[PDB]
């Protein structure tokens, strides 16, 4: 996901 | 790392948009050869919420316009000065 | 190929310099992770040779300023229109 | 060289 990408 | 060069371009593109008082925060990541990024810009505390939204959308268009590998960019605004 | 993206940036940077009437020619190559490029710009045939030299130098500075991987850039000018 | 680079 986007939030998951942001790590 | 070639990510630093991309981050510089994002910051410099955002900073040329009227009403941007600096980039408060920027996180960028690669998803394959695309960039996904999340940014916070500073704005005049006395701007309206609607104006801050407009400046945000302007940054989104400008940054995406200049840096073609960006496929997702979220911009939010916070008061600065 | 990521060279196309760099070539677009060079062309667009040159074209924003006052007195540039298009990029006539551009050849770019990698030397390691640096770019070496040779460009011909169009200018007003009625400009002086000295003015064309000034516009060339302006392009060189602008393009190198925007595209940090460029380590050698030659710019020459030819009449256009 | 530069001219040689230009291929």
């Amino acid at each position: 996901s986007f939030d998951e990408v942001m790590l």
